[PDB]
């Protein structure tokens, strides 16, 4: 039995290995991602300003794919309108919430709060990567509420944990308030990556706040939720060993944990479950609304999220989870242009969950 | 196929060979399947290293003698020299190449040369000849003159000279405005393409992924498995069966792994090797293309490279060019114009299309 | 050593083959074709009416996937301005000429005229999935000439070999005596498939009649060119093994082979080099202007041009040929939506080789 | 994982599976791993085949006799029937379900049920409640009555049911109009996954592909190989290891496969078998979606379908659903509600996609 990835083989990369597509390698060779992505030359336990600095950079170079990759499809959806809407949140910070809905549809519609990607840590929120996912999921007949929650890392200022969660929270909590005048029939909180760790952090936070009454179900997308980047070889081989098979296509073990870092620079949070939703227990997650996890097969993350849904069926929850055959971290949604088959069913399951969650309240 | 089939083939007698690619081979005598070297890569550091020099010679060699020159070069670019610091306090020099004579923003291509990161000057006539083609057909070239990790004075291994072109990447960025630059692209051949896949991993570790627009990889040499025997080679890259002996073979690729990572203890990391990068390492790359050549032994990692960048969603093209040895259309293209005009119009295209986009 | 795809093991599918991308799988699930096609209930040894009629179904069914698929990409460019041409052909028959042209651009640009795929013999000339391909490489700053040869099969009439490539030939050399007025500096000739058959036996019919001055290069691509689709799996594994590997990958061979006995119903054109461009000799190919022949990895059809990429070099034309990993026949201008990588590539190396040809007029 | 990692293993100890996905599978004692038959493929035909009528009675018995409802199953749907006639003259039931009181024009979906293509009846309550959860959704689903190669009433292997199958499909086409489709889409499960597979593979080959707006398949058993011996099913097909004996095993399944192709002679064609079907049958295919059960033996051949599908072009997405046996969510619904939630969504979903988009 030979395992796959880097299990089985540790030169492995995105051009040998016989799992990726060839329109994911053409994708990925684009900004040449088609090679196994290098470690940064700081490390995670070096200085924080340091650390920081990295971070920075990260943010600049990620932005950089976003602002600048091709995107379009043909059956791309834009009757879309979009309106903004500022609340204040828990520091009196003003939050930006930017608010899309099909133009020309009458009548209340289901409802999804989207919690964008970046680690929590990085990207901005309104950029054509985020605002074309919107869109999407607009069209296909849903009010979308994506919030501009602070991040940890911007250039005038650093905004540890738990900034975000508290202001995903207010968003949350305002959008509830608003149900009426928004014309909601459901609210769902949607999100990739770090996204998909603020949408679960946040709906555990309103449990602990007594307003879970607020969620009406939560879809985590490919979530990044173990904060353990840093953990050494021999703990992600035994834990989680997707962080071993997959690490550095795209993403990789040393450029997260420099994030994990900017997120909670004491440490003082890693076995918090509202940083890091992986060390939630069972009884912590008893009586949830329904889940969908969804977990990339070439990701180094698929390992945590999967375990976060198969601890969810032990509590009881209703959880569907599934694992995206043939994608990197992100692909759906970044890489849209090279896959449309993964792009359409990713809408039509989160437009979809959303539309369900609605009906059946 | 070729010595997957019968053990004997070589360039005279493989039926897919054209009589051209054949011809420049046998100016050197290179139509005969390559011998492996009388080193071998597990004898003493002084010995190996001795033998590289011995091969640097051989190609430098090669490079300096042979005819390139094609009636439809074009030769109106201008050149200069910049000089930055690297990681130990070494200077790098930079080539700058650009069309004469052209004012606003242009395309631009980041060069890493071959010869296994270890061998092979950077200022020499074959590959002044590859970065004045590129320019010519309107970009802005810099050729990067990182350390080899041998050098008749001196041994640097791994990481130097990934530190020093990652360097050169992140100072071009920084001068985009003043260089007149509307994209960066990396692109490299051979050991040149294991440099500009190492540099861009490098570039993600430290946060600075957005100096990189994109990634054109050459004929990549990035498994270092040359020395694997034989039943892993048939079973995991069945090209360095295939293809072994033709113009070059694993003997030789063995003692240069040795010459980069002499301890052996980077032979699965993929900064070293970007043949092991996981899945997770090659998530949100930018958009790469992977050339790989058929007769060459290096064919199938770099496919599975590409195969691998697919799955991890990235934007990846991949291409088999056929009939063609490793290095074939840069260093003999005087004998194969149609196969550089291809190369030559898919790497400038390649940046401008990265430009247009970003 | 295990050979590949469906050589190396029988029951090889897009599912199962490790080549695959999850794109390239993602693209296929769309309409179904995830799974090894089917040889249909036809042979085409049967009687011709019989075959004819799986013919006209055949047309049915390909014709409503390029009617039906998701086409669209983000980055596609749209600023082109299309006018139309009658000419007539050697029958006295109409023959359309579709142009499209960069809105704008005063001044000579290369020229390419576009034969289209369809085995000689189905799919419209004017559909959405033809002019998309047209309007691309328009865009990228060429004339594009769009015939609308006669098919072999048509509902009104059949048409077997030579009435299309006499149309295709009227076409190109109008297009040559049209050079100034169409502000053109070269003629390229391309086509895929089909089309690539028709443009290689184009080149050959002008070099017989004394006008290969008419054509200044040619860019085959995924040829369809051995007419070898029914041959014995022996003759198949020993000369063209491709046609065993990839067989059912959503092309098959018993569909081709009906098509085969459409364009020639006698079988008296089996080894004619115009009808069947892979039984040219060298002798045949010496003096062709410059060639690309581009090939698919995972397309039965793929070591038949390869051959024919081969022989053109021992015959000293400049031919340079490409295998695109990761493809099934037809992935880029097809399934382009789900492959943005490839169809970038294949639109720069087209239009690139008619500037190319162009420029060194 | 699974028996990969230990042979004992079992759904009681498998970690992976829930308890609820425990519970469901200890009503009828699947809970403990599943003993291979005592018939064999290779004995003749007669035992072969009375065993597989054993087998008809069994897993019938489980659909006849066990809980299915769930609180939020929608009941307004408007059933009717069709008769057409096959490629024998046989008389072939149509079951139509479409939502009582819409007008206008709806998504169609032609639905090919399991069972190895070899057992369970077609109008039975568990296909009922899938083809109504789906007509419920907004869709019009044709359930066809194909012939079984196993009948207690004579033998009908291949390829009886899938001509069957195809003359459905084609009558639907040409009823578009009178049925009120804005689409077709054929799905099935397991069995009736092969069935959707190997029914457009044989459209394409007569010339009839326009007929199929997009295919989903469920769960597909199409690779023929349940009685391969171990080393070659540890090597291809690691599930059929991983898996086995986790509420299907490959003895069982090997008496099917004889049935459905009792000479043996088509253990290689991928009409019978898809998974043999090559990048170049697959090629022009319509947009696929391929989904999988983590804890079924077929998982790993779907998988590698779906990559291959993909190597050809075609649109295909493709999922594995976590924690579920082989059929958990149609058969086992009653226990899994967030499971039929999601497959539902989607099949439902994949059909106005494909009828919006053609």
């Amino acid at each position: 039995y030979t395992p796959p990835g880097r299990l089985g083989d540790e030169s492995s990369g995105p051009r040998t290995d016989p799992r990726f597509s060839p329109a994911m390698v053409e994708a990925l060779a684009t900004f040449g991602l088609d090679a196994v992505a290098a470690a940064p030359p700081v490390s995670a336990s070096d200085d924080l300003p340091t650390v920081l600095a990295a971070v920075g950079a990260s943010h600049d170079g990620f932005q950089a794919v976003y602002d600048s990759i091709a995107l379009d499809l043909p059956t791309d959806r834009d009757d879309v309108e979009t309106s903004t809407e500022t609340i204040l949140g828990v520091d009196g910070n003003e939050i930006t919430l930017h608010v899309f809905r099909p133009a020309g549809v009458e009548g209340v519609l289901p409802g999804l709060v989207y919690t964008h990607g970046g680690g929590m840590t990085i990207l901005t929120t309104d950029n054509r990567v985020h605002r074309r996912w919107c869109t999407d999921l607009a069209a296909a007949g849903s009010v979308v509420v994506m919030v501009d929650f602070r991040n940890a890392w911007t250039a005038e200022g650093h905004h540890p944990f738990p900034s975000g969660v508290e202001d995903c929270l207010a968003a949350v909590l305002w959008v509830d308030e608003h149900r009426e005048s928004l014309g909601l029939s459901g609210v769902v909180v949607q999100g990739e990556s770090g996204g998909g760790n603020l949408a679960i952090a946040t709906t555990l936070l309103a449990k602990r706040r007594g307003r879970l009454d607020a969620i009406d179900g939560v879809y985590a997308s490919i979530p990044y939720i173990s904060g353990g980047y840093a953990w050494d070889h021999e703990r992600r081989l035994t834990e989680l060993p997707s962080l071993v098979e997959n690490d550095g296509y795209f993403i990789e073990n040393g450029g997260m944990a420099l994030l994990v870092r900017a997120y909670d620079p004491t440490g003082e949070h890693a076995e918090d479950p509202i940083a890091w939703p992986y060390f939630a227990s069972e009884d912590e997650l008893r009586g949830l609304p329904p889940f969908v996890v969804a977990v990339n097969e070439l990701d180094p993350l698929r390992d945590e999220g999967i375990a976060f849904a198969r601890r969810l069926a032990r509590a009881g929850v209703d959880v569907a989870a599934r694992v995206n055959i043939g994608l990197v971290h992100g692909a759906d949604v970044i890489f849209r242009h090279w896959l449309p088959a993964a792009l359409e069913s990713t809408v039509r399951d989160v437009a979809g969950f959303a539309a369900d969650r609605a009906r059946l309240r």
